[PDB]
């Protein structure tokens, strides 16, 4: 079991997090769906813990069957690649728990995440134990540094550190602009403490996957805050009451993208 903590700073509120996080992530699904894989959403309601804590619950299937590496892909029956999502979203709490059908219990990649109003400052924000907490790497993603970002993944269209907010005029970030979040009035910040637990209990692949998928994640968060503050403009003036209305057509979207189109988004490597 491999843990790690990716803090990703953002020239955004914590509220207006709430919205672009909804935003990008029915984008991002979207352009990754197609030809039978990506994803479907399968639940999406309101919850109600018995401690009070409220939110908002969502199931969904990746299916990632060719958007896998090859030595992925020729380790299981076709179909078994899927894996399933459901995360308990309290903003600005969240739960994620993601598995798997074939590998049982073997498996699971946990993202558990505190946005904070703060500029990732905060140690041990999800309190774990002393000790444990001492073997958990933690990792800072800055979204405007080019050399965090895979050569293949580049899009200049999706790189903040040419990005200007047109309605807000934030933008670009510049090699400073972290210490420079201090020095004005405008652009406000936060930072998402995302603890990713990694669980992939193969006899001897385990090492190797268990820090495989973290690559992954590590990955996913960089290109997906870099295309969140860039199309910072698609979403700032949208209200919660816009996302909801927003998401049931998304998953309508995604199916109807899943059985025509063919496979779109990042191919394997
Ligand atoms: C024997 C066989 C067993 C093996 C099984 C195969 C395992 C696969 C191996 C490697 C894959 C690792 C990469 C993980 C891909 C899944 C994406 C993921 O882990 O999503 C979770 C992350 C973090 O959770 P969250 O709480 O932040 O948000 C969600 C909660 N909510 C909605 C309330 C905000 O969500 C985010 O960052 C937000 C972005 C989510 C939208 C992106 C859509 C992704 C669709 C397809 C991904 C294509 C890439 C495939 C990778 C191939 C490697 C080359």
């Amino acid at each position: 079991v491999l843990l790690k903590e990716y803090r990703v700073i953002l020239p955004v509120s914590v509220d207006e997090y709430q919205v672009g996080q909804l935003y990008s992530v029915a984008e991002a699904s979207k352009n990754e769906t197609g030809g039978g894989e990506g994803v479907e959403v399968l639940v999406n309601e309101p919850y109600e813990k018995d401690d009070g804590e409220k939110g908002q619950y969502t199931h969904k299937i990746y299916h990632l069957q060719s958007k896998v590496p090859t030595f992925v892909r020729m380790l299981a029956p076709e179909g078994a690649l899927n894996i399933h999502e459901k995360a308990w979203n309290a903003y600005p709490y969240c739960r994620t728990v993601i598995t798997n059908e074939y590998m049982k219990e073997d498996f699971l990649i946990k993202i558990e995440t505190w946005h904070k109003p703060d500029l990732g400052t905060q140690e041990n924000v999800h309190k774990l134990e002393p000790e444990a907490w001492k073997h958990v790497e933690a990792i800072y993603i800055d979204i405007a540094d080019r050399s965090q970002v895979l050569s293949k993944d580049y899009k200049a269209e999706e790189d903040p550190a040419k990005f200007k907010s047109i309605k807000t005029g934030r933008g670009p970030l510049g090699p400073n602009w972290k210490q420079e979040l201090v020095n004005q009035k405008d652009c406000p910040y936060m930072c998402a403490y995302k603890l990713v637990t990694v669980k992939f209990k193969w006899w001897g692949l385990q090492n190797k996957v268990e820090n495989f998928i973290h690559k992954q994640e590590k990955r996913l968060f960089t290109n997906f805050h870099r295309q969140l503050f860039c199309w910072l403009d698609k979403w700032v003036d949208l209200t919660m009451d816009d996302i909801r209305r927003m998401e049931e057509e998304t998953k309508r979207q995604l199916d109807e993208m899943r059985q025509k189109d063919p496979v779109k988004g990042m191919t394997a490597d």
